[PDB]
C-alpha cells in the first residue's frame, strides 16, 4: 500500500495549502475591505445577489471574498473542500459583464475537472493526474461570467451515498456531526448546507444530487442525462450507457436552480459540446402558474418510508389539492425488476470488473461496506449465494444475481428491456393524463458508515436513473420528535439485513431536514423546476 | 421450409390482392373523373402540390388516386410494393385541413408499423403478424394530414443496401432493369424515383436511406439518430445502441425533405413519444443564405471512388467554391478503425446470434451474399480464418475478427471507443472551423446481387452512423460514357474480392445518377439541409 499512502499523504498536504491559501486570501481582502457587511451579504438568495452584482450594488470581489471567508470558516467542522480552484481570482476579473452568472462564486464536485487540479475521486490511481483543461460545464459557467472557487469532497469512486475516502477523509452533515452529508455529491451538499456556497454542481447515477440535497436541506435536480454536457468529466466506468449519469445544479432555493440551467442551457455549450441537444431553457413553462395533474405515491413498496418521509409526502400532497391541483394516486410498475434487474445489471453488467480496476493497489474506504468483497466474488458463487439467499432474503438474492458477468448478447437485451421499460412507464403516465410526479426521498440523514450497508434505500431515487426521468428534490419539514421516536416501530418489507441497518441509521435525527421528491417526463426539467418551484412555496414560503 | 414456403405463398396473395385492389380503386376515380390532367399533377414539385391543396385548387382525392395510379403503374416494372395500406381512402377523408401536409401522399418503408398489417422485413416469422397499431411517425403523418398510401419493399432482415427477399421477391432500379434500386430503403427509392410518390420514410443504419436515394437519383436524409421518433418501427436485433438506427425523409427534391422534416417535429411527435428531445425545425437555419466553411474529401482513402464520383465531387466543390464558399480539405481521423473496429464492432458484438435467430427455419435471400454464413462460423475459426488473410486482405481479416462474441466488459469499452472517437472527429472539425462537409456517395448504381459481395463499399455511408452526424444526399449528375469506359482502370486500394465486385458491377451505367453526400455536426440538421439545397440549386438548377 506504499504508493496508496503516498498519494494520501500529498493530497492531505495539497489540502492543507490550498485552505491556508484561501485563508490568506480571504485576510488580505478583509484588511483592505474593513466595512464590508458579509452576513448580509450572505444571506442574500441568490437571485438577489445576481441582480446586486448586474446593478454594481455589490462588486464581484467582495461577493467572492465573503463567500471565500465562510467557506473556509464552514469547512473546519464539515471537511467538505479539497481543494481551492487557485487560479479563480484571475476569473474574477475577467468575469464577462452581461454573463448571467457575473460574479457567481461555484462549487465543484471534485469531478468536474479543473485545469491544474487532480479529480482524484478518492482514488491513489488519480492522484499526481491534474487535469490539461477545464471540463465543457466549467467553460460555460465561466463563459456566463461565474467563478467557480473550490472542488468539494465525494466518496472513494463516488458510487455511494455516503462521503468519505482515504486522501481527503470523511465529510460530515453540518447539521450533527454524527451524519452523513449524503452523497456522492456529499461535499457540495454540506458546503451549499452550510451557507459556503450559493450554488454548486453534482452528478448523479443512483441518487448523488438527490440524496445531499435531501439530508442536507437544500435542493437539487438530477436533469435528463444528456440535457447537459459530460464532456471532460471524470468517471471511473467507462462505456457503461444502460444508466447514464446526469449531472446538475444544487442550491439553497428552487430559482437559483432555474437560473443555473437557463445559464447552461447556451449557445455557448450546444457549440462546445454538439452532442447535446440544442434546447434552450423554457422560461415560460417554468413560470407557468396552472393547476398540474399530479401523481403521487406514499410507499414505493420497496424501502418503507420512515415516519417523517410519510409525513412530508402527505403534508405536501394536502397543501397541493388545498391550491387546487389535481392529486392522483400513481406508482410505476414493477418497481423491483427495475432495481433489482434493469438498475443492478446495467450499473454491474460485467459483474463489476471494470469498477474493481480502480481499487487495485488502494485503500478500500470503509463507507463503500462490502460492495469491492461482494463484487469479487466469482460469478459462480455468486449465483450459488443468491440461491441460497432467495427463499428467506429474496432482495439480497437478486442483487447478487444481477451483478454477475454477462455476454454482449445479453447485454443488448437488458438494453432492450431498460427500453421497453421506460415506455411502459411513459404509457402508464399518458394514461391517467399526469403532468408531474411526487414521490417520497429517503431521509432524514443516515449514520456515517451506514449508507453502503443499505443498498436498498436507493429505490425512490434510482428509478429515475433507470427512466431518465428529471428528478429533483425540495426540503420540505423537518423530523420531529414524535417522528423520530416512531422509527423504534420501523419493520421495512422485507427485514433483511438492508431494513434492519437503515431502522437504527435513521434513528437520532430530530431537527433534520426531510424532503419530498418531484419528477417530470424526459426533457421536461422545466415543469420538473415548475412543479418544485410550486412545493417550495407551499411548504417552505419564506425561501419564496 | 414448410413454414417458409407458405409464408411466401400467403404474402404474395396478400401482395397480388393488394395491387388489385389499388386497381380498382384507381379504375373508379377515373370513372367519375375523365377530365383530369394527371401528368400535369403528377410533375408539380411537392410544395406546389401542397400549396393547391391548401387553397383547394386540387382535391385530396386526385391528388391521392393519380399518385395511387403512377404507384400502380411503377410496380409493374419494378416490384416496390409490398401492400396497399388499406384504409387510406378513410384517412383521405378524415386528414386535418390545417395540417401541413394535408392531402400529401406519403410511402412508407415497410418497417413502419402500420395497423392491421405485417412488417414482414422478408422474414418468414413476421408473415401473418399484423401490427396492432401505427407507429408514432405514422401517427404523426396523419395528424400532420398526411395519406400513408403503400408499403415498400426491403431486403431480408433490412440489413443490405441491396433489395430482394423470399417473400416479395426483387425490387428493381427504376433507371436499369438490371440494377439494384440500393437499400434497405429500396422500395421507396424505386417508387420516388419513377414518380409513384412524392415522399417516403426510410430507415438507415449503415447507408439504407442514402444508397437508395443516390442509385434512383432522389434526394434523402439521415438524421441525428433520436431526432425522430423510433417507436413503433419494426426490427430485428433489440438493444444495440452503439450504432443507433436512424429514420427520415426520401423525396425528389430538398424543399420537400425540409417540409416533412418540419411537419415531423411538431408539437404531437413530442408528445407521443416524450424520449425524444423537443427540438423543433430552426427554418431560419435551413433558409440561411451565407457562406460556408466546407469540409472536403475526394476519397476517404479505404473505398476508391468510380470516375463518376470522383467527378460529382470535385464539379460540386468548383461551382461552391465559385459561389463564395471555403472549401477545406478534410478528412476525418482512423477511418479504417471507424469502420472495421468501430462499426463492425458495435453491430455485431454478440456475434450475429441475436440476428441469425431471424433466418432460423427460412431462406437466406442470395442478396445477402456470404454474410449468414460467415455469421454461423465458430468464433475460434473466425480468428484463425481472421489470422491466415491478414497479410494477404487486412481489410476482409478485420471485418471477420471484429464480428466475433464477447463480453459486455468488452462491449462497454468498444462504446466507449465510439464515444471518444465522435469527440476526436468533432475535435477536427472546431480545429477547421467547418460549418458542413461534403463527401463522396457511392454509386452509380450496382448491379442486382453485388451489393452483398461489396461490403467494403459502405465506407463513405456508414462512417457517420458511427459518428452518428446528420448525412444526406443529392443527385449532382449522370454517368457519361468515359465516365462508364474508365471503370476498366479501376483497381481498388486493397485488390481484395470486394475491390474486384465493385468494379464489375458499376459497370454498365451510362446515364445512371450520381449523388454527393452532405455532412453537418448533430443535431445540426436544418444546416445539413441548408446545404443541401445549395448543391441541389448549384447542380441542378431546376430542381
Ligand atoms: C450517485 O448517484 C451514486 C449514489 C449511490 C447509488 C448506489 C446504487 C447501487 C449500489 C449497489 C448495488 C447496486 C446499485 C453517483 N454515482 C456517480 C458515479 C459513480 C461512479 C462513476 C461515475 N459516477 C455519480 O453520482
Ligand atoms: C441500412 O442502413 C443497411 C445498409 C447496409 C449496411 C451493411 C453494413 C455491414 C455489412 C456487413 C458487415 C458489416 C457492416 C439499414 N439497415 C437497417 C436495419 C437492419 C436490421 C434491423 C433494423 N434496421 C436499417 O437501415
Ligand atoms: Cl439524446
Amino acid at each position: 500500500r506504499q504508493k496508496a499512502r503516498g498519494a494520501a499523504t500529498r493530497a492531505r498536504q495539497k489540502q492543507r495549502a490550498s485552505l491556508e491559501t484561501m485563508d490568506k486570501a480571504v485576510q488580505r481582502f478583509r484588511l483592505q475591505n474593513p466595512d464590508l457587511d458579509s452576513e448580509a451579504l450572505l444571506t442574500l438568495p441568490l437571485l438577489q445577489l445576481v441582480q446586486k452584482l448586474q446593478s454594481g450594488e455589490l462588486s464581484p470581489e467582495a461577493v467572492f471574498f465573503t463567500y471565500l471567508g465562510k467557506a473556509w470558516e464552514v469547512n473546519k467542522g464539515t471537511n467538505c473542500v479539497t481543494s481551492y480552484l487557485t487560479d479563480c481570482e484571475t476569473q474574477l476579473s475577467q468575469a464577462p459583464r452581461q454573463g448571467l452568472l457575473y460574479g457567481v462564486p461555484v462549487s465543484l464536485k471534485e469531478c468536474f475537472s479543473y485545469k491544474g487540479h487532480d479529480s482524484t475521486l478518492g482514488l491513489s490511481l488519480n492522484e499526481g493526474m491534474p487535469s490539461e483543461s477545464d471540463c465543457v460545464v466549467v467553460q460555460v459557467l465561466k463563459l456566463q461570467g461565474a467563478v467557480p472557487f473550490v472542488h468539494t469532497n465525494v466518496p472513494q469512486s463516488m458510487f455511494s451515498y455516503d462521503c468519505s475516502n482515504p486522501l481527503f477523509g470523511q465529510t460530515m452533515n453540518p447539521w450533527k456531526s454524527s451524519k452523513s452529508p449524503g452523497g456522492s455529491s456529499g461535499g457540495e451538499g454540506a458546503l451549499i448546507g452550510s451557507g459556503g456556497s450559493p450554488l454548486g454542481l453534482g452528478t448523479d447515477i443512483g441518487g448523488s444530487i438527490r440524496f445531499p440535497s435531501a439530508f442536507c436541506g437544500i435542493c437539487g435536480l438530477k436533469p435528463t442525462g444528456n440535457r447537459l454536457s459530460k464532456s471532460g468529466l471524470k468517471g471511473c466506468v467507462y462505456g457503461q450507457t444502460a444508466v447514464q449519469l446526469s449531472l446538475g445544479p444544487m442550491a439553497r432555493d428552487v430559482e437559483s436552480l432555474a437560473l443555473c440551467l437557463k445559464a447552461l442551457l447556451c449557445e455557448h455549450l450546444f457549440t462546445l459540446d454538439p452532442t447535446v441537444p440544442p434546447l434552450p431553457f423554457r422560461e415560460e413553462v417554468y413560470r407557468s402558474s396552472r393547476p398540474l395533474r399530479v401523481g403521487y405515491y406514499e410507499t414505493d413498496n420497496y424501502t418503507m418510508p420512515s415516519p417523517a418521509m410519510r409525513r412530508a409526502l402527505i403534508e405536501t400532497k394536502q397543501r397541493l389539492e388545498a391550491a387546487g391541483h389535481t392529486l392522483i394516486p400513481f406508482l410505476p410498475n414493477n418497481i423491483p425488476y427495475a432495481l433489482e434487474v434493469l438498475s443492478t445489471g446495467g450499473l454491474f453488467s460485467d459483474g463489476g470488473r471494470s469498477f474493481l480496476q480502480n481499487f487495485k493497489g488502494d485503500f478500500v474506504d470503509p463507507c463503500l461496506g462490502d460492495l469491492i468483497l461482494i463484487l469479487r466474488l466469482p460469478s459462480w458463487f455468486k449465483r450459488l449465494l443468491s440461491l441460497l439467499l432467495k427463499p428467506l432474503f429474496p432482495r439480497l438474492a437478486a442483487f447478487l444475481n444481477n451483478m454477475r458477468p454477462r455476454s454482449a448478447e445479453k447485454l443488448w437485451k437488458l438494453q432492450h428491456e431498460i427500453e421497453m421499460y421506460r415506455q411502459s412507464v411513459i404509457a402508464q403516465w399518458k394514461a391517467m393524463n399526469l403532468d408531474v410526479l411526487l414521490t417520497p426521498m429517503l431521509g432524514p440523514a443516515l449514520d456515517l458508515n451506514t449508507p453502503g450497508r443499505a443498498t436498498g434505500a436507493v429505490s425512490y431515487t434510482m428509478l429515475y436513473n433507470c427512466l431518465d426521468f428529471p428528478a429533483g428534490v425540495v426540503p420540505v419539514t423537518t423530523v420531529t420528535a414524535e417522528d423520530d421516536a416512531q422509527m423504534e416501530l420501523y419493520k421495512g418489507y422485507f427485514g433483511d439485513i438492508w431494513d434492519i441497518i437503515l431502522k437504527k441509521a435513521m434513528k437520532n435525527s430530530v431537527g433534520l431536514p426531510v424532503a419530498v421528491q418531484c419528477v417530470a417526463l424526459p426533457w421536461q426539467e422545466e415543469l420538473c423546476l415548475r412543479f418544485m418551484r410550486e412545493v417550495e412555496q407551499l411548504m417552505t414560503p419564506q425561501k419564496q
